[PDB]
């Protein structure tokens, strides 16, 4: 059968919230079969659990903030879309404090670190979500869709008026049957303007950004002295972030989702619509990993 993966060891990392600038210590623990992720914020005494579910995101504004209560766990986008890209169902995520270090604001330290540490396959099924009909939600100009799919694909449109934008790739076709996550999304970065940044810092937002851990563009260039890691980097992440806002599902889709100028929010608002219409989706398990649409790299 596909098998539930959970973590072999424990993974240790350190760094910055990208919206906080706040330091956290990362540790990723492995946790049972039908655990999920769940986050834990080890600062706090009684300590915290969040599960990573869509029910417990609370702010969409610019990252998907887990909340319970005055408890918040934000951004958790980069690393749930790591987590996604390598099948990883169960795992304790432990913090220090209330956002996921942004490391180089991309996926790639993530997959590192798991890979590492190494996969455990657990002696359960693997649960997927398959859509059986179309659900969509749009609100104005954004819309964020599921369709049937034997595989999964996402298939993502952006639209920045910018002169850095202009010519360069803005729509981007991921079929994972036929391109690696790892070698082709997980390395795409966080990207922001020089035009945002005095407002975005009253908001308390990108308190912890630089050209570290993102890319960072100005009139008319990339300010990062060694440039783009993909022509299409900024589409690429987007795919990324739709990859971590959709695996709060709680479990790995067999379906296509495709996303026109879609984010936080309505990535959680489709999630949400998916999870209600409850004849537009059933669970499926495969009994031989070798004959299923879709596959995961060795543990
Ligand atoms: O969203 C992000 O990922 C982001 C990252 C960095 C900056 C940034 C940092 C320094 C100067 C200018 C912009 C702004 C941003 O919105
Ligand atoms: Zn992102």
């Amino acid at each position: 059968m596909i098998k539930q993966r959970t973590l072999k060891n424990i993974i240790r990392a350190t760094g910055v919230g990208l919206h906080s600038g706040e330091k956290v210590y990362l540790t990723l623990k492995p946790a049972p079969v039908d655990t999920g992720i769940v986050f834990s914020r080890t600062d706090l005494d009684p300590v915290v659990e969040i599960p990573a579910r869509a029910e417990n995101v609370g702010e969409t504004t610019m990252s998907t903030t887990l909340v319970k209560g005055d408890v918040k766990v934000d951004t958790v986008e980069h690393l749930l879309s790591a987590m996604a890209g390598l099948g990883i169902d169960n795992a304790y995520v432990e913090l220090s404090a209330s956002e996921v270090p942004i490391m180089d604001g991309s996926a790639g330290p993530f997959v590192f670190l798991i890979q590492s540490a190494g996969l455990q396959e657990q002696e359960a099924a693997k649960k997927f979500i398959r859509i059986k009909r179309e659900v969509s939600v749009e609100e104005g100009d954004k819309r964020a869709v599921f369709v049937p799919f034997d595989g999964f694909k996402v298939s993502f449109e952006i639209d920045f008026d910018h002169p850095v934008f202009r010519g360069r790739t803005q729509q981007a076709s991921v079929d994972f049957s036929s391109t690696s996550f790892v070698k082709e999304v997980s390395r795409a970065r966080t990207f922001g303007f020089m035009r945002d940044i005095e407002y975005l810092r009253s908001q308390n937002l990108a308190l912890g950004g630089s050209v570290e851990n993102a890319i960072v563009v100005d009139e008319n260039r990339v300010l990062n002295e060694d440039g783009l890691r993909y022509e299409d980097e900024f589409v690429k992440h987007k795919i990324l972030d739709a990859i971590g806002d959709l695996y709060l599902l709680g479990n790995s889709l067999i379906g296509e989702f495709r996303g026109f100028k879609s984010g936080h929010a309505l990535n959680n608002q489709l999630l949400r619509t998916l999870i209600a219409d409850k004849d537009a989706w059933e669970v499926v398990t495969f009994e031989d990993a070798r004959t299923a649409p879709i596959s995961y790299m060795r543990p």
